[PDB]
């Protein structure tokens, strides 16, 4: 049916996002190993619909991601997994198993992301 394999990541933590995002890229695989172990050989076995998006907000991941795991989805907000205390102070990462691709379109956003850089304008 409409299955989907998606890791989002919350970058732009007005936090030092240098040692931050050193442990959550270890963490990220870590996560990504905990669930890719036999459930992506499951369904992402094929390999097309691995896909990486960031997030819109904590509030709003935390929130989905529970609606996601209600239906038995493998769902879970990725951060430093050697530590288990704060979760704030890294950035936001998450594992999502086989989502909807429908769903996690409105919800994650899958429209291209918008050059936040300076783009062009004639200028």
């Amino acid at each position: 049916m409409t299955l989907k394999q998606v890791i989002v990541v919350r970058d732009d933590l007005k936090l030092s996002r240098g040692k931050l995002a050193v442990q959550v890229a270890h963490a990220a695989i870590i996560g990504y190993l905990k669930s890719d172990s036999s459930l992506r050989r499951k369904w992402l076995d094929e390999g097309q619909k691995k896909v990486v998006l960031k997030v819109k907000s904590l509030e709003e991941l935390l929130g989905i991601k529970h609606k996601a795991e209600s239906l038995g989805l493998v769902t879970g907000l990725v951060q430093d997994a050697g530590l288990t205390e704060v979760p704030p102070g890294t950035i936001t990462a998450v594992v999502i198993g086989p989502d909807e691709e429908r769903k996690i379109d409105k919800v994650t956003g899958n429209l291209p992301l918008l050059k936040l850089e300076h783009h062009h304008h004639h200028h």
